């Protein structure tokens, strides 16, 4: 009973992942994913400060300077870097002060060292002042208030550090989703293991693990099952206990059955290519994925259908990479299928079959989709590209 991607989309869309939220020290931060919104607890910079080496003053003491009568003030103190200033400002007074340090109270401007006379513990200013001179405001570089982090956000290390600029020092981030992953069939076998004839080594769980793992989820390898019920079914319901999704590798209708028999199945095949078998099931509360064996089909099926569930736990709900290039070749293609691509600049070259399952897997970098309608792609023409995140 084949379905639409968009009833296929709509289904996955109508499950919901809550992993829960966190705290984490600022250090442990980079990598996580902002559980939400944070704005700035303080005013940057917290205090007035001056922005050059010199003489903070009440700018109004300077209004009746000139070149020809200039004003004198006192110099009473000073203040340098790290101090709160602990008096203030008379009329006819001033302090010495360095850059970055606070303004003693009253201060309003400072003048720079060169711009001023030196004499007797006093100090000559030819130029009026005015509020503001020498000085960056308290809150003028970011207001208290102001947003730091959206919600979904990834801390890099420009988050990290703004977030420690402004005094936090714990930040709630979400827990990782876990998925639970397993490799189905009779001749896969897990790596480090001789291999005998006829056998061949896993490669979709380590991708989707790791896959996972990059995009912000726990991707936790359950191993190989046999493609038969008992072994299946087995590790079926230790994944289904282990975490939060399951999927499961291993296509190109016994997973369907042993899916039916221990929950329900929503999805069992898709009106696409590949991924016509595709099956979506519930077990426990639980999603689960049944995706296609071939690597680039279980990538291009991964990307399409469990991807926009895991960015949606994590608050990235919209967060698919798309980018716009020319076919290098034309390209020939029947029902809605998407064409494994590799992206060699602004060209997308179409990956096929002959290369081998391991090498077009290597290089595809997207996919693009090709309407249920069909025809032909020709040269250039631009399509969209989905990518296959990165790194």
């Amino acid at each position: 009973k084949v379905v639409p991607l968009e009833k296929a989309l709509e289904v996955v869309q109508s499950f919901k992942i809550s992993p829960g939220i966190e705290e984490v020290p600022i250090e442990k931060g980079l990598g996580r994913i902002a559980a939400e919104d944070i704005y700035s607890p303080i005013d940057v910079p917290p205090f007035d400060r001056a922005t050059v080496d010199g003489y903070a003053v009440r700018a109004e003491d300077t209004f009746m300077a000139s070149e020809a009568s200039p004003v004198r003030l006192k110099v009473i103190g000073s203040v340098h870097a790290g101090e709160e200033p602990k008096f203030k400002l008379g009329k006819g007074e001033a302090a010495y002060i360095s850059t970055g340090a606070m303004l003693p109270g009253n201060a309003d401007a400072v003048i720079q060292f060169e711009d001023v006379e030196r004499v007797n513990g006093e100090i000559l200013i030819y130029k009026p002042a005015y509020p503001g001179l020498g000085v960056m405001k308290k809150g003028i570089d970011i207001e208290k208030g102001r947003l730091l982090v959206k919600k979904g956000e990834r801390l890099g290390f420009k988050q990290t550090a703004l977030l420690s600029a402004v005094g936090i020092n714990k930040v709630k981030v979400f827990r990782k989703p876990k998925v639970a992953v397993i490799s189905t069939g009779n001749e896969i076998v897990p790596p480090g293991n001789e291999l005998k004839p006829g056998q061949i080594y896993d490669i979709n769980g380590r991708a989707l693990c790791d896959a996972i793992n990059e995009l912000g989820g726990e991707g936790i390898f359950m191993g190989v099952a046999r493609d038969d019920k008992e072994s299946l079914k087995a590790l079926i319901e230790k994944a289904v206990n282990v975490g939060d999704v399951v999927v499961i590798s291993g296509g190109a209708d016994l997973t369907a059955s042993v899916i039916e028999e221990l929950g329900e199945v929503k999805v069992h095949g898709i009106a696409i290519q590949p991924g016509k078998p595709t099956i979506i099931g519930v077990i426990k509360g639980k999603p689960v994925f049944g995706l296609p064996g071939y690597p680039t089909s279980c990538l291009t099926n991964f990307t399409l259908l469990v991807v926009p569930l895991l960015l949606r736990a994590l608050g990235r709900e919209g967060k698919i990479g798309k980018k716009v290039a020319r076919l290098k070749h034309k390209v020939f293609s029947v029902r809605r299928q998407f064409l494994p691509v590799k992206l060699e600049g602004d060209l997308a070259v179409p990956i096929l079959k002959g290369s081998g399952a391991v090498t077009s897997f290597i290089d595809a970098d997207g996919f693009v989709e090709i309407p249920e309608t069909v025809e032909s792609l020709d040269e250039g023409e631009e399509v969209e590209v989905t990518l296959f995140k990165g790194w």
